Parts: structure tokens; C-alpha cells; sequence
């Protein structure tokens, strides 16, 4: 079983990694093994003097805080976003662009980006006067929570993976991670995309030229947001599994709403839903506009990813008539 897991992990640098198989082969530890593999591949343990035992202790602890009974926003999704970010970071157009600390920040942010997710949306938490919404004043409720949990867990016994970073490095990484995870709030999508389009239009090359730090964090924010919204760009057998999972989570939220006498949110009514039309709409209005813009920034590095997205859109559309 360990040999079979080792075989699947050879594809860690490839779009379309069999992440569900890795989750099963690792004994429900996809986040831990994928993060460990990526840290080794990028030589991050040596660069930041991270003890291996500390890294594993932190990762297992973090993974434990993803909920086992939430269909989509679980440790498998975290592992997938981590691995997807890892691939985007290695795009030829961005070679030598980011510092080792910026790379560490992006991968760490991806790992913690949805930790302790309850399987319901920010709007649901707000509308139900939840403890989380009261704590966070209705603003990036989940995302603020994911960050607080991810950082707080570093303080557990033998969990501080940043113990050998300088004070300056820890301060910088903390700010970058906060800026990145907050950008995963799906209410910020339109502003994030508008800013990304402006960067494409004012692009300078010779490899992308991002001498300014404010431009670099903006690229990392969009990168992680792309990874978060990468399901429809993956091979169809993976994409369909992600669709099944998000719909299960949405339908469960709708059951909670219906039990409370609340109006059922869009796409959350199992008795009145069109999964296929909803995926086509999701791609057309959100995912394709985002990915076409990313592809333009790194042209032509992401062409195969965009082609797959387009093929998947056509497939889902073809099932409707
Ligand atoms: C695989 O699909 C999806 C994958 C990811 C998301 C993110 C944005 N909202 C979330 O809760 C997470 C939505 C999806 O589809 C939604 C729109 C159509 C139905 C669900
Ligand atoms: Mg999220
Ligand atoms: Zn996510």
C-alpha cells in the first residue's frame, strides 16, 4: 500500500493528480503526505530549517481540524488546492519571480485556507445569527476563522514549523498568508479579477516582471483563488467527483434552511435543482473569465488547462438537451 502511494505521489508536479486515490492510500492523510512531498520537492525543510517531526506533527494536527463529515470543504479539498498552487507556482512564466518566503506563504496559505469549515456558507452563517458571524461582524466570516485556526495550531506541542524563521520573516509571512486567505472569500472575486485584468493589460516581460511587492501579493492572491476554483479545469473523472461533493454540501445546507423555515438558497434545494445548468453557469460567469485571464498572464503556459476547462464546459452543456 505504501509502494502504491509512493507511485501516485510521483505525479505531484502534474495537473490532474489522483488526489482521491492518495486520500485512500495514505489512510485519510492526503493533506499531510502531499504537503510533506511538496516541502521535500522544493527543499523547504532545509531552506527554513524545519524539523521533519515538527512539520508532520503540525500537518496531522491541521488535517484533524478539517471536518470528516463535510462532503467538499474537507482535507481532500485542502490537499488539492495545495497541490494545484504548487503546480501554478512552477509555471515557466513565473520562474525566479517569487522569493522562497513568498512560495512558503502561498503553499501554507493553501493548506490552511478552509480549516474547520462547517460545510455552510458565509451568507448562511450571517442569516442564522451564528457564533462565527457575531465574532467576525459579518465580514469574511469563514476566512477569518480559517486563518485564526491555522495560526493558533502552530502553538501546539512541537507544531511551530516557523520556529527557525527570523522575526522579520515571521512578520512578513503572517501578513502574506492573511492577505492570501482573505482573498479566497468568494465575495471578493469580482474585485480580484478586475485587478488581475489590469495586470495583464500592463504586463511587462523578459518571464513576468513583478518588481513591485503589491503586484506580487496580488498575483499570489489570484493564484490561490484559481487553485481554489480549479475543479472544472481538471480531468472529467475528477471534476465530476467534486461536483457530486459540492452538491451534497449545498443540499445539506438547504435541508437546514428548510427545517428553519428559511428560504432555500440558490442551488441548495434537492427538490428543485439543475446540477448541469448550474455547472455551465458557474464556468461561464466565474471560472472561465478567471482562468482565461490567468492564462493570458502566463501565456501560453496554461493553454492545456484552459482547453480542459472548455472541453468540460461543452460536456456538461451537452447533457442538458
Ligand atoms: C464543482 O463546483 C464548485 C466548486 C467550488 C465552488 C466554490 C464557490 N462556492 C463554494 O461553496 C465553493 C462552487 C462550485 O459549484 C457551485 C456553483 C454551482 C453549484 C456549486
Ligand atoms: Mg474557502
Ligand atoms: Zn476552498
Amino acid at each position: 500500500q505504501e509502494d502504491v502511494l509512493a507511485k501516485e505521489l510521483e505525479d505531484v508536479n502534474k495537473w490532474g493528480l489522483h488526489v482521491f486515490r492518495i486520500a485512500e492510500l495514505s489512510g485519510n492523510r492526503p493533506l499531510t503526505v502531499i504537503m510533506h512531498t511538496i516541502f521535500q520537492e522544493r527543499d523547504l525543510l532545509k531552506t527554513f530549517k524545519i524539523p521533519v517531526d515538527t512539520l508532520i506533527t503540525y500537518l496531522m494536527t491541521l488535517e484533524d481540524h478539517y471536518h470528516a463529515d463535510v462532503a467538499y470543504h474537507n482535507n481532500i479539498h485542502a490537499a488539492d488546492v495545495v497541490q494545484s498552487t504548487h503546480v501554478l507556482l512552477s509555471t515557466p512564466a513565473l520562474e525566479a519571480v517569487f522569493t522562497d518566503l513568498e512560495i512558503l506563504a502561498a503553499i501554507f496559505a493553501s493548506a490552511i485556507h478552509d480549516v474547520d469549515h462547517p460545510g455552510v456558507s458565509n451568507q448562511f452563517l450571517i442569516n442564522t445569527n451564528s457564533e462565527l458571524a457575531l465574532m467576525y461582524n459579518d465580514s469574511s466570516v469563514l476566512e477569518n476563522h480559517h486563518l485564526a485556526v491555522g495560526f493558533k495550531l502552530l502553538q501546539e506541542e512541537n507544531c511551530d514549523i516557523f520556529q527557525n524563521l527570523t522575526k522579520k520573516q515571521r512578520q512578513s509571512l503572517r501578513k502574506m498568508v492573511i492577505d492570501i486567505v482573505l482573498a479566497t472569500d468568494m465575495s471578493k472575486h469580482m474585485n480580484l479579477l478586475a485587478d488581475l485584468k489590469t495586470m495583464v493589460e500592463t504586463k511587462k516581460v523578459t518571464v513576468l516582471l513583478l518588481d513591485n511587492y503589491s503586484d506580487r501579493i496580488q498575483v499570489l492572491q489570484n493564484m490561490v483563488h484559481c487553485a481554489d476554483l480549479s475543479n472544472p479545469t481538471k480531468p472529467l473523472q475528477l471534476y465530476r467527483q467534486w461536483t457530486d461533493r459540492i452538491m451534497e454540501e449545498f443540499f445539506r445546507q438547504g435541508d437546514r434552511e428548510r427545517e428553519r423555515g428559511m428560504e432555500i438558497s440558490p442551488m441548495c434545494d434537492k427538490h428543485n435543482a439543475s446540477v448541469e445548468k448550474s455547472q455551465v453557469g458557474f464556468i461561464d460567469y466565474i471560472v472561465h473569465p478567471l482562468w482565461e485571464t490567468w492564462a493570458d498572464l502566463v501565456h501560453p503556459d496554461a493553454q492545456d488547462i484552459l482547453d480542459t476547462l472548455e472541453d468540460n464546459r461543452e460536456w456538461y452543456q451537452s447533457t442538458i438537451p
